[PDB]
């Protein structure tokens, strides 16, 4: 049998090309070579307070977007997370070995927490364990993501090994999956900032399902640098934003970022803009006229979240049987 | 008939303070309410143990509370792990409590998120139900109270989807105190175990015990109920009087003229004679598998199909894509 690909994107907010870079094409690109899983976890995105028709809306959106980018459901599973119970039923038993320190010391917990003063409950400081649970339930041995669930990643080691240590062989330990370019896409106005699925400031981003047209103005605006004579140099601490822009165009086209600069010696951030809202626009226009295909044939998404789930639950009915019967409980007749 | 939730952990070995307090109060109510036991194995993983100990507990347990007159014909009783649902609604309900309603309850860096998380699963363990009554000890006061709060929260976004429990208030009425400390209830999770008498302990274990139980040094001795004065005598005769159901005065004119060896001699045959089919019972349903899970299977069902339902609208209300069943 194949080594095992698990990975998620919640249905909130609006999917972005930072989501795509460091996530997504991995995902696509992994369906041959490995057993690949994808999930759309609602039960995560709830920890953030949603509308209740934007959240149905959104998981459809997910779906839709995941079949547009080329994960193919006769190559791999893809299904919703609230469908199968055994996510919660293994994030339950996990808190029970996931220290009350690891899970306050995580970046995510303290930045959304800073941000939704008003709502800091107890599935945003929870988080980490639920998606340990999506993880360790398919004996998952790698995990595509962005370099932004790096902590949240190891922290699902930390639990596999120390559970493992107690009961035995009863998960895999998992490994990231982080790509070298798009790990980390920046905000086009704030490029000291990773590029947000949930803006309050559109300006700052690139997203999946954006007119084309508003996405080339919004790149011709992103911010650069002061250097003169203007040069095209990746540099994160000198050049943030010209870094950012470069590193999405080679994301796009596939071109090395020593490629690029040659490309662009003598040129200055008018030919890098021009370059980066070209391939951009082409990529969205092509991924988002495949999209209206799958978003609006509701048998086909209703066929796809019934098999995904299907699939999925016997992997993780098996699993979750192994960790009850470790733990001590009685198993259900 | 208004639906009643009791959670039994599956770890304390239940006394006879547990079973002529609140166990036989709730025995002979069966057809007032609808009566729900939940065995909250998922609860007791808070604290590590060893796992072999914990199945084994979960079935004492079962057995022990069919021995007490739980009937599983006119009340619900399951393993809360047999039930995906606890869990379902306890992450669910995770999203709609504060961090800090947590944080500030009374019992960290090394704590376990269960200790911190089980409250929420609590919460979810009782509103799955739409249970009207929860009997709390003091100690879970608080617990029901964030309970209430959720739901009411929950309830105040989304329409009428819990119903807000309400503490059972009326208590048993027997009084059982500490064998060796009169003042204090006898309560099985007390470390001095001679302060106890188990369910299971036989009769030479039960003498021995209430031979030890502290009295006083009134001369004559006299056998008078006085609870400042008197706690140890008092706490015999309170125990006497919950076996036989023979008035506090009535017993005080039975040892007329007696002394306190006299007393504990029938407070030991007593309770023995009452732990005897009490005992008889557990042995005959904790080694016959086959009824074990047959209760399990059939009260899982139950417990399942009223839990699903509750399930279903909270995942409607929050506004999930519902399951595509195969
Ligand atoms: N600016 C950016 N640049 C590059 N990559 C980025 C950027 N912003 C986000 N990402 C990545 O996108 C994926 C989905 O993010 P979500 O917030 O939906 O979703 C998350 O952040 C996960 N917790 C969801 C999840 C739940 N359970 C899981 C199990 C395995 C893997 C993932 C999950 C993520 O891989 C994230 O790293
Ligand atoms: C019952 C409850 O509170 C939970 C279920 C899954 C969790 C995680 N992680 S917490």
């Amino acid at each position: 049998t194949k080594p095992i690909v698990f990975s998620g994107a919640q249905p909130s907010g609006e999917l972005t090309i930072g989501n795509y870079m460091g996530a997504l094409r991995q995902w696509v690109n992994m369906q041959d070579d490995y057993h690949c899983i994808y999930c759309i976890v609602d039960q995560h995105a709830i920890t953030v307070r949603q509308d209740a028709q934007k959240l149905r809306k959104a998981t459809l959106d997910t779906l839709a977007l995941y079949l547009a980018c080329g994960i193919d459901p006769e190559k791999s599973t893809i299904f919703v997370q609230s469908h199968v119970p055994e996510h919660a039923q293994l994030g339950w038993a996990l808190n029970c070995y996931t220290y009350f320190g690891e899970l306050s010391r995580m970046t995510q917990f303290k930045d959304k927490s800073a941000r939704y003063a008003e709502n800091i409950n107890a599935g945003l400081f929870d988080y980490p364990v639920l998606m340990a649970a999506d993880i360790l339930l398919y004996q998952t041995n790698l995990v595509p993501v962005g370099e932004d669930q790096k902590q949240h990643l190891e922290l699902s080691r930390d639990i596999a090994q120390r559970f493992n240590a107690l009961y035995g062989e009863i998960f895999k330990v998992p490994e990231p999956f982080i790509p070298k370019s798009g790990a980390r896409v920046m905000s086009l106005l704030e490029p000291t900032k990773k590029m947000s699925k949930s803006d309050d400031n559109r300006n700052n981003v690139i997203g999946l399902l954006e007119d084309p047209k508003s996405v080339v103005k919004k790149i011709k605006r992103a911010v650069t640098d002061s250097d003169e004579p203007p040069v095209v140099r990746y540099d994160v601490q000198n050049k943030a934003g010209v870094s950012n822009l470069l590193d999405i165009l080679s994301a796009v086209t596939g071109q090395s970022i020593p490629e690029l600069e040659k490309q662009f010696e003598g040129k200055m951030y008018g030919h890098l803009k021009g370059e980066v809202a070209d391939a951009v626009s082409g990529m969205l226009t092509e991924l988002q006229e495949r999209y209206h295909r799958f978003r609006n044939d509701e048998a086909f998404l209703q066929q796809v979240m019934k098999d995904g789930a299907e699939k999925a639950s016997a992997h993780a009915s098996r699993t979750l049987k192994a960790v009850y019967e470790a733990i001590g409980f009685v198993a259900k007749r």
